[PDB]
């Protein structure tokens, strides 16, 4: 029974059984249900502030070769563009400007910048007042050490899937093991650290939906990102199924009550397969957004999957877009930084 459960997710009994019980309910009463805890939850534990993070989305140069990404290396049909550092730090203050108050730098895995001019970089916005967070990847120990001594606070490094033979097969080039590397040595040098995965990978299974849940809670990190793989066409992945909104709106619920003080985007994918996917996941868990700050003409050239929202509009509407929406949900905006605000209990 669905009464059951949720009856042991509010008690926080979070054992296999519960999660994958409730991940297997079809039921829209139970749904319904489990997405008004999470909303409850959000509200009572981050409160009706929702945090604004501006991307910047400054290289589609990648050395990697995963097979859902639009950025693969061996996709050709692709115009590959670079962004000065010029060009990101004043980027970077126009938003500071329209009141980002976190500023997130996001690539490819692109060997150019790294690991100086990242640094170089940082430093510059740092010197706005704000936070920064990293998005660049899988690199060694001493690049996150350069990072985070040139003043980066969080670092975004989803772990995809914690199925290790899924990963490897659609992360060719590396590995779970190595992911979790980074992400332990993320936490180990002070970074606020972000995790999280797709939902509706070719071969993932339920199950593996409840490993990924039981992975976030494990090590408890600061942020959690997720959202539903959707198939590009020039990927290997091209003819595949989309994964199913309700399910991964299903995942986000989850994570907040699993790690209700963590901070929880509702992701651009999330709107981009569902219009108003992002005000629904606001409103069943999630506590963040993070409006597209790449200038044109690069924008539409970085597509990790099509169909991506905010392409067609002037590359300084998005950070007024979510504040209306924010207004529009009845939410707040953030007035710090949204850093992660732990709250110890039992
Ligand atoms: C209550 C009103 C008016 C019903 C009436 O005709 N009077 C009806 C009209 C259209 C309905 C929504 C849509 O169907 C889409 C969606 C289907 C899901 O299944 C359940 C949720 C949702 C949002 C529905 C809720 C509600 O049911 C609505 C607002
Ligand atoms: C807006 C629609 C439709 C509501 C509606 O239209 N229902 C009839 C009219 C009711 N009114 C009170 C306005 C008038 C009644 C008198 S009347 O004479 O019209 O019958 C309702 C129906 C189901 C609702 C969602 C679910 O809960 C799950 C979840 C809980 C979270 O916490 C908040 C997010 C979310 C996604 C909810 C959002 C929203 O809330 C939904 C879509
Ligand atoms: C960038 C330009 C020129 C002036 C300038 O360079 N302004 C720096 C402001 C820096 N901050 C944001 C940190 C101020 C916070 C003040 S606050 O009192 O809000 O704390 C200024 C002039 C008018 C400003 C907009 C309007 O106002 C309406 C609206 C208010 C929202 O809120 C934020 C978004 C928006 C669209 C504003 C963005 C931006 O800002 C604008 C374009
Ligand atoms: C109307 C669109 C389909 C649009 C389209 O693409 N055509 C469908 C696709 C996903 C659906 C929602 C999710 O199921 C989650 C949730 C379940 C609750 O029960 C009722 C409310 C809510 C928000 C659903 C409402 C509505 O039903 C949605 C937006
Ligand atoms: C300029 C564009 C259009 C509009 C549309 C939604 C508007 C915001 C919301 O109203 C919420 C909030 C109310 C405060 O009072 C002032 C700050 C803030 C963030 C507003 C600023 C501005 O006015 C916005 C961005
Ligand atoms: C930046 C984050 O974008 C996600 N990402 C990459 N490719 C896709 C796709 N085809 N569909 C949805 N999400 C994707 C990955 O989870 C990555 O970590
Ligand atoms: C920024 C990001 C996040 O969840 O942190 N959302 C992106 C999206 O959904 O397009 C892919 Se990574
Ligand atoms: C553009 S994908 C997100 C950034 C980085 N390439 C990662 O895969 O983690
Ligand atoms: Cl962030």
């Amino acid at each position: 029974t669905g009464r059951e459960i949720l009856e042991k997710l509010e008690r926080r009994e979070f054992t296999r059984e519960v999660l994958k019980e409730a991940l297997s309910i079809n039921d829209r009463g139970f749904n319904e249900a489990l997405f008004k805890l999470a909303d409850e939850i959000r509200r009572k534990y981050v409160g009706d502030e929702v945090h604004i993070r501006a991307i910047i989305e400054f290289s589609n140069v990648c050395r990697k070769n995963c097979l859902y990404c639009g950025l693969r290396r061996d996709n050709k049909n692709l115009k590959r563009y670079r962004m000065t550092p010029e060009e990101i730090v004043e980027r970077a203050r126009l938003a500071v400007q329209f009141g980002a108050k976190t500023i997130v730098l996001q690539s490819g895995e692109d060997p150019y910048y790294m690991p100086d001019v990242i640094s170089d970089i940082v430093k510059e916005i740092k010197k706005m007042g704000v936070a920064v967070t990293l998005s660049l990847g899988e690199w060694p120990r001493e690049y996150y050490e350069k990072w985070k001594e040139a003043g980066a606070d969080r670092y975004l490094l989803r772990h995809e899937t914690a199925n290790p033979v899924l990963h490897r097969k659609l992360r060719p080039d590396t590995s779970f093991e190595n992911r979790l590397n980074c992400l332990l040595t993320l936490k180990e040098l002070g970074y606020e650290t972000g995790a999280g995965s797709m939902v509706g990978l070719p071969g993932q299974t339920i199950d593996d939906l409840v490993d990924d849940l039981l992975f976030l809670k494990e090590h408890d990190f600061d942020m959690v990102g997720i959202g539903p793989f959707i198939p590009h066409p020039d990927t290997p992945l091209a003819n595949e199924k989309k994964g199913d909104f309700t399910l991964t709106l299903k995942m986000v619920a989850l994570t907040r009550i699993l790690l209700p003080d963590s901070n929880i985007p509702a992701t651009t994918a999330m709107g981009t397969i569902v219009p108003g996917g992002r005000e629904i996941t606001l409103r069943c868990g999630a506590n963040v957004i993070m409006p597209n700050w790449t200038p044109s003409p690069y924008r539409q050239l970085y597509q990790l999957y099509p169909g991506k929202i905010s392409v067609f509009e002037k590359d300084t509407a998005s950070i007024p877009s979510v504040m209306k929406m924010i207004e529009l949900l009845g939410r707040k905006p953030g007035r710090d930084w949204g850093g992660r605000k732990r709250v110890f209990e039992t």
